[PDB]
């Protein structure tokens, strides 16, 4: 076989129509059976990408013979690229992987994977001098071994996919060949896009039928998921809009349920050619669809393009299989769809009408796009640095620009709305989507806010007039006023500017003022700025984090004393209402700039629905907005926004009377050493959460848990909770807390047996139907604990325990500190071989250790000092 050299071809210029031709429908493959009448080489000019989709069961040696020698030159002359389609599998190996099945010749090694990539390109692209490679990524193509997903194979495919990428495509050694990814996944569930995106020319998404167009439906929230715009946005961070192509499907002969997409016209006896009519179908809708941002899409494609012109059936209608017969396609659907996209507003050419200044056009084509759908969709940054610009006419046609940069445009005289993007001011999306929508959907409903373009101006030495009135700009940043030397008339009115004190807006405003007045032009009609309505923000920080209080009788409002204020973008805190009355009267040159209209209640943010969490030193928490200083504590005060219930916007430190150190829960996430309670439910007794609606039960009627503190400490308090209001009298009624005397560890090899059967010390036992029982503990420095509970109900009483806290200070070696003290109240008890005052000297160095362990301002270093003192005196 001699294969011709590639016919020379134009570069691709969109929009693009692709089509998957199935090899068993070429009359050279299996004509006595499947197909006698169709041929891939008959594809029209309107097809830009002809995809060879092959049944790998079978050889069709005459097809590949006919493809390389006759079909490819024919298609290339009309300008149609021929793309080979291979499965995901082929890049992994194992269980129908084509070339990669030769695991010995191409082992899963860094150099074997480079070898497999070269073999893939040669075998599937170069052998027949095709125009590119298409790897489709879906469930039918997923890497498998013995019919089971290969996480190994998927991971390997990511390595071969980019070895292919540096062989062919935009980053490869042969950029004439195209590298294409075809998929059904949204980027999140495409394991191959992120490393693979830099390596591909085009990206195709298979979105057939209703669910492709409208997306999936979330039955719970009653909205659409995985929509067209959602699917585009998922991929929008890996590709450019011109790389995106969407696919519909033709009716595959003898297709079964699931593969009935209804993307083309349904049968109608009275119109034998209704398929080949294209208006009103999903294929046309897809041809017309354009993402609302970024830019216009690259085109569309079709699966089973050999079936072009066959109408869909509909199942609950006629059982007649008269459509499953194979006929010859005139490809009228494909031609019509290609012409729809080319005669579309979106793909019109940006020309003299839009930007007559050509240096401005050549700066718009290259940074926005060559087509008008991009002015109404582009999403990013347009810098204008070419000084040869004579006129900024047409930027008003940019509708969604993110950032306009005016740099060194000396020859530009005036700035107004007509020479700025429409989203200099608040606007909403004017584009109406083309797709059918879910009929029971509550999403969308309204137009979307188009964010306001950031404007940067520096170097316009010929700018005289600058008008941004009524544009609702939040700030003036990006304007280097110190280089706008020609300024004569200026207007910044009816915006949201701060322009006060040392706000950077003022530095800009005053710098312009000097220039305008140095021209001799302060006159009110020139340089105006009034009627500003600065937006009020929540302060990024809050200043007061401590307040010392006496011991008296009051009810202090924590919010009014700790959480207040409103900030601007330029940074102006107004903690009190009076501050604003001083703000409104701040003046330029004798002129108020804050609108009369705008009151404190409109500017200040509201802490109305904010909520509180005040924790005492014993680790107890209430939810009340006002504190009683009647008795002495040290507190911890946190404030939470309604935006997030568990991330504090402000933390404070209240000290009523003398400071008390803040104790910790030594028991959080403690590990269940034993007991008789449910292990998966018992671990939630220490998950640092009270209202465990995650089912915080333990047994039927009487339970016990043996647990180990992660970090042994100095225990001085505990509390435990019952199932909120979630229950009535199921409330625990008896509870027994025990600790372990270290030495009694019978056989330290095990931990469960030597404790479930041994001797313990009862540190507290309790009786009552109380809601939250809290109590101090006479020291205790144990590591292994036991809790026993009982709701005094019958068998099958299902006792629960939401949260138990073993509360104290973390002091390492606390046991030994307590047993050495124990060995000290030992010795001072007897008088043998103790002088009267020699004992006295010991008894003081004992209570000095006691008093250190009891000073509520826990000083670990000092406790350890007094311990080493008492421990050494026990040594002698
Ligand atoms: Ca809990």
């Amino acid at each position: 076989m001699k294969v011709p050299e590639k016919i020379p071809m134009k570069p691709l210029k969109g929009p693009l129509y692709g089509g998957y031709f199935r090899t068993w429908h070429d009359k050279t493959s299996d004509p006595a059976e499947k197909d006698k009448v169709n041929s891939m080489g008959e594809l029209p000019k309107e097809v830009d990408l002809a995809f060879v989709f092959h049944d790998w069961t079978k050889d069709y040696s005459l097809f590949w013979q006919e493809l390389a020698t006759k079909h490819v030159p024919t298609l290339n002359k009309q300008g149609t690229r021929v793309i080979r389609t291979i499965p995901w599998r082929f890049l992994a190996g194992g269980d129908h992987s084509g070339i990669a099945e030769d695991a010995q010749k191409y082992p899963n090694t860094p150099e074997g994977n480079k070898a497999l990539a070269k073999a893939i390109v040669d075998e599937y692209v170069y052998k027949y001098n095709l125009d590119g490679l298409d790897v489709m990524i879906e469930r039918d193509s997923i890497p498998k071994v013995n019919k089971e997903e290969s996480k190994e194979g998927i991971e390997r495919s990511i390595q071969v996919f980019e070895e292919i990428g540096k062989l062919i495509g935009p980053k490869g050694a042969d950029k004439s060949r195209l590298f294409i990814m075809d998929s059904t996944y949204m980027a999140d569930k495409n394991p191959l896009i992120e490393r693979g995106a830099p390596y591909i020319d085009l990206l195709l998404v298979q979105v057939y039928g209703t669910q492709g167009e409208k997306g999936g439906f979330d039955n719970a929230n009653h909205k659409a998921v995985d929509t067209m715009e959602e699917r585009w946005e998922s991929y929008s961070k890996y590709i450019r809009p011109e790389q995106y192509m969407v696919g519909f499907s033709f009716y595959e002969e003898k297709a079964n349920s699931g593969n009935l997409w209804y993307d083309v016209n349904v049968e109608d006896d009275t119109n034998p050619n209704i398929g080949s009519e294209i208006k009103g179908t999903r294929a046309e809708r897809y041809a017309k669809w354009q993402p609302k941002t970024g830019g216009v899409k690259g085109g569309i494609f079709s699966y089973g393009i050999d079936r072009d012109g066959v109408a869909h059936p509909k199942k609950n209608g006629p059982k007649t299989p008269d459509l499953d017969k194979i006929v010859k396609s005139d490809y009228k659907v494909s031609k019509a769809l290609k012409k729809v996209m080319e005669n579309d507003k979106s793909y019109e050419l940006i020309d003299q009408k839009d930007f007559p200044d050509k240096a401005l056009r050549e700066a718009v084509i290259a940074q926005v796009g060559s087509r008008r759908g991009n002015l109404e969709r582009f999403n990013g940054t347009l810098r204008l640095d070419n000084p040869d610009i004579k006129s900024l006419e047409g930027l008003n046609k940019l509708k969604k620009l993110a950032k306009l940069e005016l740099i060194g445009l000396s020859q530009i005289t005036k700035l107004d709305s007509s020479v700025l993007p429409e989203n200099i001011k608040p606007t909403k999306d004017t584009l109406v989507s083309v797709l059918e929508t879910y009929k029971n959907d509550d999403r969308k409903e309204e137009a979307k806010a188009i964010p306001q373009v950031a404007l940067t101006i520096s170097g316009l030495t010929g700018l005289k007039e600058l008008n941004l009135a009524g544009f609702d700009r939040d700030s003036l940043a990006g304007i280097d006023a110190a280089s706008l030397t020609s300024l004569e008339k200026v207007d910044l009115s009816s915006n949201k500017l701060d322009l006060a004190a040392g706000t950077e807006n003022r530095q800009i405003l005053d710098t312009m003022l000097a220039t305008v007045t140095k021209h001799g032009g302060v006159s009110e009609k020139t340089f105006v700025f009034d009627h500003q309505k600065p937006t009020g923000l929540y302060p990024d920080t809050y200043g007061t984090k401590s307040l010392q209080l006496p011991v008296a009788n009051d009810t202090i409002d924590l919010q009014a004393k700790l959480l207040f204020g409103t900030v601007t973008n330029q940074g102006t805190l107004i903690n009190s209402e009076a501050d604003y009355k001083a703000y409104q009267e701040q003046e330029i040159a004798g002129h108020r700039f804050v609108d009369s209209s705008y009151d404190y209640k409109a500017f200040a943010v509201t802490y109305k629905d904010y909520k509180i969490k005040v924790t005492d030193s014993t680790l107890g928490v209430t939810d009340h907005k006002d504190l009683s200083t009647s008795k002495e504590e040290t507190y911890k005060v946190e404030f939470f926004s309604p935006i997030n219930s568990t991330k504090p916007v402000h933390e404070a430190k209240i000290v009523v009377g003398e400071e008390k150190t803040m104790m910790v829960n030594l028991a959080e996430g403690a590990t269940i050493i034993g007991g008789d309670a449910d292990p998966t439910n018992a671990k939630k007794v220490f998950d640092g959460l009270l209202n465990n609606d995650t089912t915080t039960l333990s047994t039927s009627n009487k339970a016990s848990i043996i647990f180990e503190l992660k970090e042994p400490g100095l225990v001085k308090h505990w509390r435990f909770f019952n199932d909120s209001k979630i229950s009535k009298a199921d409330y625990i009624k008896e509870a027994k807390l025990e600790a372990f005397v270290g030495h009694l560890e019978d056989s330290s090899k095990v931990k469960d047996s030597l404790e479930k059967s041994t001797e313990w010390v009862t540190v507290s036992d309790y009786s009552g139907e109380a809601q939250e029982f809290s109590q101090p503990l006479n020291n205790i420095g144990a590591k292994y604990w036991r809790i026993t509970i009982d709701n005094k109900k019958s068998q099958y009483g299902y006792v629960s325990l939401p949260e138990l806290q073993i509360i104290g200070h973390r002091l390492p070696e606390a046991a030994t500190v307590m047993t050495t003290m124990a060995a000290a109240e030992e010795l001072s008890q007897q008088k043998d071989k103790f002088s009267q005052e020699q004992l006295k000297e010991l008894e003081v160095k004992v209570a000095a250790l006691k008093a250190a362990l009891d000073n509520k301002m826990f000083n670990a270093d000092t406790i350890n000092a007094s311990f080493a003192d008492v421990k050494a005196y026990i040594d002698k």
